[PDB]
Parts: structure tokens; sequence; C-alpha cells
């Protein structure tokens, strides 16, 4: 097997993605496996039923490839608080994210159905 042949694994193996809720505050998670990175500007959130507060994305590092030229991007973990300052019963949050391979692959756009707890204003 030429080099890098054996990279195009399960993007949920290539993004491990996880959560943590604890009342008012939320913790998204994603493992990013080496030679693995996420792009910064294609993280979308999306609160239904839910209000949270404005989600600040951390500083991640400049790369370059072929599909944007320079972009910043994230890797070995990516760690993001969200504050839920209201959830009704049954709220959710949408989680959308893109991510790439060194060895030279996108994947397409990944989404995830974040079940929140209810939170009373």
């Amino acid at each position: 097997d030429a080099p890098g042949r054996s990279q195009f694994v399960p993007a949920d193996q290539a993004f491990a993605f996880d959560f943590q809720q604890n009342q008012h505050d939320l913790n998204l998670t994603w493992q990013i496996k080496d030679g693995y990175y996420l792009y910064r500007k294609q993280i979308r959130i999306t609160p239904e039923h839910a209000k949270i507060a404005d989600v600040q994305l951390p500083q991640g590092v400049w790369h370059e490839d072929e599909f944007y030229g320079k972009s910043e991007i994230y890797r070995d973990r990516l760690t993001l608080p969200v504050t839920i300052n209201q959830a009704s019963a049954g709220a959710t949050l949408t989680v959308t994210y893109q991510g790439c391979a060194d060895a030279g692959f996108c994947y397409p756009p990944e989404t995830k159905t974040v079940p929140l707890s209810e939170v009373v204003a």
C-alpha cells in the first residue's frame, strides 16, 4: 500500500465528537486524529428551542492546502465551551463541521445533533 492509502477512515474516527452538559455549561469536544484537521470557518452551531451565549471559536493554526489556500485549522483536539442560558425540554444543538486529511482529501461537512438537557432561564 503506497503512502497514505489507508488514511480514508470513517469520519467519526478522524474527528471523534462528544459533548458534556452540566446545567448551563456545555462542553463540545473533538478528538482529532494525527494527520487530520478541522477548518475553523466550517464550524456552525445552531440552537433549537434554546438560547445560548455568543460562541467564540478559539485561535487555531494556519495551514496551506489546495482546497482553500491559506486557512485557519484545528489539530489534535478542539475544546469549545457553550453557555446555555435557556433550553426547553427536547431542545437541541445542531453542530456542523468539516475536516480534511493531510494525505490529500477532505471529508464532507458533518452534522451532529446534541440533545440538550432542559435549563430554566
